[PDB]
């Protein structure tokens, strides 16, 4: 239920995390 | 519930921090 | 409960850091 | 609790990761 | 549990990405 | 499950996040 809708909205926000942190690293190099 | 509850905000907390990663990345590129 | 409020607080510190790198992100704008 | 205990760990990860972006942020400025 | 060991290890990845980014910033400063 | 599965994706991404910053850590240094 909303336990497990819950989990699945952390996952969504680690998942845009990682990809900001992506960016981050593209553009620390050039 | 209030676990589904603190997991929603724990959640929200981290789609706030991708977007302050986002924001970072657009600030190193410009 | 416990586990509801440590997820509360978890929340919090999360929105914290976030404050923290939209900061970053306007120093890097200018 | 275990994964209570997990978000913890994330929410320090992020908050090691926010120091390590200031201090490149002043770096970029110096 | 899967899902509270998934999260540790996101937790061990924030925290190796927190140790690069510092050693970006000592970088620019050293 | 699929959410354990899904964060263990992420945490591999994450890993490949640390060797890019590695590689501009050494290049400056």
């Amino acid at each position: 239920g909303e336990i497990a809708q819950g989990l699945k909205e952390i996952a969504k926000g680690l998942k845009e995390i990682a990809y900001g942190l992506k960016e981050i690293a593209q553009g620390l190099k050039g």
